[PDB]
């Protein structure tokens, strides 16, 4: 399945980010998947095999990555009085550049992509600003400057973008009166102050005696989405939890079968994470290499070989407060009885419960 392939890709990414991200980590795997899916639709041969492999689409059973992405996107684009979820894809092309009508039709149909043309050739700065400004408009202005200066030139011919936006009330809101200053330990011998929200209510909970950690599910109102938190038992237990975590174990540890309704004294910080990623080298390292060099085959975009990707950028935001949470991200592809006290490092993610998809994943290491 496509959701399962997205989680695996998510954990592959995380193992890479652990090398260059010392503190907080936060991203939208689905955003990245959706962008690179749009690329896949116009890739051929080994350019296409590499992408498929890196994203785990070679494991998606009934071309059908795309069919499935269309379902997923329709399922995600739902807002309610209690939350909003939105995911939008767009192609910005050089106004003079021609794409195959079949590539354009395919991205419109499977990825709901809107197509705009811009003047990269003579106004690349202004084109860059238009794109950044569209992203802002899709993310309640939480993702600003997705594409910084110099990642677009007069020779840029395409920018494929995914934006994802979520804002949700908690099913059980925290009382702001109960929020208090506390110590947050990023390391055993070190602390930063933090605003700690506190609540005592029941939640799905499990003790993972094996990895010496706990899991909690914190639902949004309506329960169409939840934030899941994984908290090591020890201040410094995160690395081992990180070493042990795989797609299968996550699915195992976070299924309702393996959790139980439990009264939990939940202490969760008010927090915000903003992180930017240049993914070109990360993606090459994981196996996507033709796409970025002279062996690129993106002839399914234009009728013949010649397009190469110059860049892939990702930016993500999340803020957690007493009322709920707001999370956004965007991806640009450029072509030419129990306690649960979160006062030390933890992993968290926002899950779409119906599809069982992970929309956003992160590590909170330090305010
Ligand atoms: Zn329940
Ligand atoms: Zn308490």
């Amino acid at each position: 399945s496509l959701s399962e392939a997205n989680t695996k890709f998510m954990f592959d990414l995380f193992q890479q980010f652990r090398k260059s991200k010392e503190n907080n980590i936060f991203y939208s795997p689905i955003s990245i998947t959706s962008a690179l899916g749009m690329v896949l639709l116009g890739a051929k041969d080994n350019t296409a095999q590499q992408i498929k492999k890196v994203l785990h689409f070679d494991q998606v059973t009934e071309g059908n990555v795309h069919h499935q992405f269309q379902k997923l996107l329709t399922e995600f684009n739902k807002s309610t009085d209690a939350y909003e979820l939105k995911i939008a894809n767009k192609l910005f092309g050089e106004k003079t550049y021609l794409f195959l009508q079949e590539y354009l039709d395919a991205i419109k149909k499977f990825y709901q992509t809107s197509v705009e043309s811009v003047d990269f050739a003579n106004a690349p700065e202004e084109s860059r600003k238009k794109i950044n400004s569209w992203v802002e408009s899709q993310t309640n202005e939480k993702i600003k400057n997705l594409i910084p200066e110099g990642n677009i030139g007069s020779n840029t011919t395409l920018v494929l973008v995914n934006a994802i936006y979520f804002k949700g009330q908690w099913e059980k809101k925290f009382n702001k009166e109960d929020t208090k200053e506390e110590k947050f330990w990023p390391n055993k011998n070190t602390y930063k102050s933090i605003q700690m929200m506190r609540q005592y209510t029941s939640f799905h909970f499990a003790s993972l005696e094996d990895v010496q950690a706990k899991v909690l599910e914190i639902p949004y109102k309506g329960k169409d989405l939840s934030m899941i938190v994984l908290l090591p038992n020890e201040i410094d237990g995160l690395q081992k939890l990180e070493e042990k975590l795989t797609a299968e174990k996550l699915m195992e540890w976070t299924s309702l079968q393996n959790m139980r309704e439990t009264r939990v004294d939940l202490h969760l910080p008010r927090f915000k994470v903003e992180e930017s990623y240049d993914l070109k080298d990360t993606l090459r390292t994981m196996g996507m290499v033709d796409i970025f060099n002279g062996d690129a085959d993106l002839s399914g975009m234009t009728g013949s070989r010649g397009l190469v990707l110059s860049g892939v950028l990702h930016k993500a935001f999340v803020e957690v407060t007493e009322e709920g949470a707001e999370a956004a991200a965007a991806t640009a592809v450029v072509g030419f009885n129990e306690e649960f006290h979160c006062n030390h490092p933890f992993l968290f993610f926002i899950r779409q419960n119906k599809t069982n998809s992970i929309l956003f994943y992160g590590r909170f290491s330090s305010p």
